[PDB]
């Protein structure tokens, strides 16, 4: 049932397991470039985020979901239903933040984090550098609302990064579009309007922090703000890449960064 709602796919046998967490606007599909490199030495777990476009939209409970622990509880729940004791757990944009709250329930089944265009916080205040104005916000919110076709095709070049015309800004703009656009709109407020600064000093899971030098959501600000307040061991590195997805966009400047530190504890 787990399995089937959040297409969960095992690929590999044995006690080393790495467990692959999507972003909003994606799915499972963005890790397509990493996966070939992780099977001969890992047990590799895909599964997507309940109100992805390639999930079942009756299953998105807007209660569950109003708040990141929702997702959180879905990620034990397949690490449970798969019987998984530890994994390295890989987390892109706020599956980062997913990972992060799952390890503060259950830190027992994580032995690292390695995230990917991670953020607690996308809201400027005047200490705060998130990359956003709340304004700026409540405009793409709108045009969400307005017209989803228009905003996909808008924001997906936006957010990939490089040339409009690429392979993965045509993937991401029909991932984007796949997602039924209320679902879209009422996920993406509550991402937006997340602050999980709070619970940093709390986390005991190790933590990798990576990203792209020129990031649309993630300002480089961002991945030391997460390295001084996560009370783990931590460490960051800023990939000279373009891009809020760049392990689909630019693989073969971003896979090897990822696997060192998959490969290599801190």
């Amino acid at each position: 049932v787990v399995e089937e709602a959040h297409n969960v796919k095992v690929i590999g046998s044995g006690e080393a397991t790495i467990v692959l967490g999507h972003g909003f606007g994606t799915d499972q599909s963005v890790w397509k470039h990493l996966v070939p490199h992780l099977v001969d030495d890992y047990r590799v777990v895909l599964y997507d985020n309940m109100g992805a476009g390639t999930t079942n939209p009756d299953y998105f409970d807007f209660d569950r979901y109003s708040n990141l622990e929702g997702y959180s509880f879905d990620l034990i729940a397949i690490l449970e239903d798969l019987k998984i004791e530890s994994c390295i757990f890989v987390g892109h944009s706020v599956s980062a933040m997913i990972g992060v709250l799952a390890s503060l329930n259950r830190p027992d089944l994580f032995s690292k984090i390695v995230m990917i265009s991670a953020s607690p916080r996308y809201v400027n205040d005047v200490d705060y550098q998130g990359g956003f104005e709340q304004e700026d916000l409540n405009q793409l919110f709108e045009a969400i609302r307005s017209n989803y076709k228009a905003w996909c095709l808008g924001f997906a070049p936006l957010a990939v990064g490089g040339d409009m015309d690429s392979i993965a800004v045509q993937e991401f703009s029909r991932t984007l579009f796949n997602m039924r656009p209320d679902i879209a709109l009422s996920v993406g407020q509550t991402i937006f309007q997340s602050d999980m600064r709070q619970i940093l000093p709390f986390v005991t899971v190790p933590c990798h922090i990576l990203q792209s030098v020129k990031d649309l959501a993630v300002p480089v600000v961002v991945s030391e703000y997460l390295h001084a307040n996560l009370g783990c061991e931590s460490v960051v590195e800023v990939i000279p890449s373009d891009g809020h997805l760049p392990q689909l966009s630019s693989p073969d400047s971003v896979i090897p960064v990822i696997l060192r530190h998959i490969r290599n504890d801190i």
